[PDB]
C-alpha cells in the first residue's frame, strides 16, 4: 500500500541526452539512431528571439556551426532540417543506446514524467500533467529546453514532450517530439500567456479510488447524482465537465472497488460543496488531479517496464 | 521556476536490479560487483515467519537454492553469507552496469529516490524522506521487497535503503544496506507498530524557502523569534525540535533570499497559529516536510549528474 506521485524509470531516456551548442546557445537534445533532437530556438541569438523567421535563420548556418556533446564524444553533423518547432541534426554516429520508442502527441489531462537536463546531464525526474489550456507545471532553469516528457509501455518509450519556453505565471509550455506546441503558444519573445485553468475532473476520482484501494473511505456517501446533476455543480467550481466516455474509463476501478462511478461523482460534489473540513485524501488537503484512471491501477496493481 | 518532488535519475540503479529465488518466495536484489544483496527473509517460508531463527535457516540453505535472474540470464551463486538482516550472494559474474557507488546510514529527516522493483524489474521512481520515526511512507505491494532507496552525488550512487516490509498503518520499514533496520523494527512477522511521528521542523522552513525563490510570499511576516520561544511553539504542533546546526544548514538559503532564519520561523510560528486560511504554498494545502535544504537549493539551483 501507499500512494505516491510516481515517475517511469528514467533509464531508457538518460541514454539519449545529449548537448547541443550553437553560437551563444547551449541546450539539451534528444538523440535517437542516428538524429539529434531539439528545439529550433537554438539557432537564435539575443537579438533574433523578438519576432525571428527560423527558415532565413537555418539557410544561414552550416553544420559545422552545430556542436554535439554526447558525454565526452563530440557527434559530428552531417545533416540538418527543420519540422514545425523541432530542429532535426543528422549525425554520422547511431546511438547504440537507443530505446524501442514512439513519438505520441497526447490530450490534455494525460500525465508523463519529465527528465530535466542542463547541459545533457539528467538533474532529476517528476511526474507532469498536460493542463487542461496546454501549459505544465513544470520545474525548469536556464537550459533546461530539449528535456523531454515521456511514458513507458513494456520495454518502449512514447515520447511525448519536449520543453521550449516558461510563461510569466511560472507554468511551462512546449511541443510534441514532432515539433508541433501543445496549445495556442509559439516560439518567439512576444506577449502570450497560458489561458484560464481548470480541473481534471476524471482524474481526481481517479484519485478518490486510489484514496479507497488504500483504505481512505471517509469522503464517501449514500447518495447518487446523474451525470448532468454532477456536471452542473462541476462547471460551477471550475472542473471539466464529466463525459461518458470518462465514466467508462473509470470502469475496471469501479468495479474493482464496488462503487458506481455515479456514487463516486456524488461523493466529490459533496467534497467540493463542503470542503474536506480539515481532513486529508492520501496526504493530501487538495483534490488531486494528476493521476489518471491508468496511473492508479499501475501503482495499485504493480505493473513494471522491460 | 516551478517545485515538484524530484527523485534522481534511476538509470545507474535501474541496470542493478536482478530478480532473486529461493523456494517459494521471489524478491528483487541488488547486483554490484559480483555480489547480489536482498532481504534475508528470501529464506523464509510460510511457516517459518512466526519467530525464525535466520542462522539455523541459512546453514540449511545449499547455493544452487538461490535462484537469481539478471534479465533473460540466470546468474549462479557461488557462495552465500548474512550480514545482519541482508543475505549477499557471490556470483560467478561481475555485474558490467555496475556504477560507482556507496553504502550509507542516513538520519531521520533525509530525503532519497525510491526506484520500486517487482521480478527484478523496475516500475516507478518517487522520492521519500526517513521518517522521524524511522518509517517511510512509500508505496510498495506484495514482491517488492529488495527496491532500494538512494542519492547520487556528481557520479556516486549512494544506497541508503532497502525495502522489508509494510506495517500495519501502511507505511514501510527496512534496512540500511548492511542489513540494519531503521527504527526498532525486525524482520519477523510479530506485533509491531511504527511510533508515534512528528513533522521535520527544518525541511519545512527549506520548502517556505523555496516558495520565496519561486515567488511566493504571502506568508510572511516582520516579527522574528527566538529560537526557545519557536520550539515552544513547535513542541506544541508535533514539530522536531529545531537545533543550532539546523539553523546553520538553511544559512544559504537564508543569504540567498535575504530572510533571517529566525524571521522564517517566526513566519512558520504563524502559519502553525493560524493554518493556511485557505491558501496554498507551492501548490500545497499543507506545510510540506519532505525536501531537505540541499533539495531546495538542488532543485532551485540545477545540480545535474554524470
Ligand atoms: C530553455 N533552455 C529555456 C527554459 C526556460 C528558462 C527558465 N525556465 C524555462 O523553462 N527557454 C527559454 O529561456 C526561452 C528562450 C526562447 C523562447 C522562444 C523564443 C526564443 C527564445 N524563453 C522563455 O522561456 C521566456 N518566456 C517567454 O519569452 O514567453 C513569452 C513572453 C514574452 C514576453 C512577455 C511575456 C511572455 C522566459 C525565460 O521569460 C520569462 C517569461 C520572463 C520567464
Ligand atoms: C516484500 N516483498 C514484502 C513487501 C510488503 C508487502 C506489501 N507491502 C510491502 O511493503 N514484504 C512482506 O510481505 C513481509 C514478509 C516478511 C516480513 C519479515 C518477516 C518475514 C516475512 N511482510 C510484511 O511486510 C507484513 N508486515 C508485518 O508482518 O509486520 C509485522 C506485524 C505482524 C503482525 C501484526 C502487525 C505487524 C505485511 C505484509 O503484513 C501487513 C502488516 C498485514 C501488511
Amino acid at each position: 500500500s501507499g500512494f505516491r506521485k510516481m515517475a517511469f524509470p528514467s533509464g531508457k531516456v538518460e541514454g539519449c541526452m545529449v548537448q547541443v551548442t550553437c553560437g551563444t546557445t547551449t541546450l539539451n537534445g534528444l538523440w535517437l539512431d542516428d538524429v539529434v533532437y531539439c528545439p529550433r530556438h537554438v539557432i537564435c541569438t539575443s537579438e533574433d528571439m523578438l519576432n525571428p523567421n527560423y527558415e532565413d535563420l537555418l539557410i544561414r548556418k552550416s553544420n559545422h556551426n552545430f556542436l554535439v556533446q554526447a558525454g565526452n564524444v563530440q557527434l559530428r553533423v552531417i545533416g540538418h532540417s527543420m519540422q514545425n518547432c523541432v530542429l532535426k541534426l543528422k549525425v554520422d554516429t547511431a546511438n547504440p543506446k537507443t530505446p524501442k520508442y514512439k513519438f505520441v502527441r497526447i490530450q490534455p489531462g494525460q500525465t508523463f514524467s519529465v527528465l530535466a537536463c542542463y547541459n545533457g546531464s539528467p538533474s532529476g525526474v517528476y511526474q507532469c500533467a498536460m493542463r487542461p489550456n496546454f501549459t505544465i507545471k513544470g520545474s525548469f532553469l536556464n537550459g533546461s529546453c530539449g528535456s523531454v516528457g515521456f511514458n513507458i509501455d513494456y520495454d518502449c518509450v512514447s515520447f511525448c514532450y519536449m520543453h521550449h519556453m516558461e510563461l510569466p505565471t511560472g507554468v511551462h509550455a512546449g511541443t510534441d517530439l514532432e515539433g508541433n506546441f501543445y496549445g495556442p503558444f509559439v516560439d518567439r519573445q512576444t506577449a502570450q500567456a497560458a489561458g484560464t485553468d481548470t480541473t481534471i475532473t476524471v482524474n481526481v476520482l481517479a484519485w478518490l479510488y486510489a484514496a479507497v484501494i488504500n483504505g481512505d473511505r471517509w469522503f464517501l456517501n449514500r447518495f447518487t447524482t446523474t451525470l448532468n446533476d454532477f456536471n452542473l455543480v462541476a462547471m460551477k467550481y471550475n472542473y471539466e465537465p464529466l463525459t461518458q466516455d470518462h465514466v467508462d474509463i473509470l470502469g475496471p476501478l469501479s468495479a474493482q472497488t464496488g462503487i458506481a462511478v455515479l456514487d463516486m461523482c456524488a461523493s466529490l460534489k459533496e467534497l467540493l460543496q463542503n470542503g474536506m473540513n480539515g481532513r486529508t485524501i492520501l496526504g493530501s488537503a487538495l483534490l488531486e488531479d494528476e493521476f489518471t484512471p491508468f496511473d492508479v491501477v499501475r501503482q495499485c496493481s504493480g505493473v513494471t517496464f522491460q
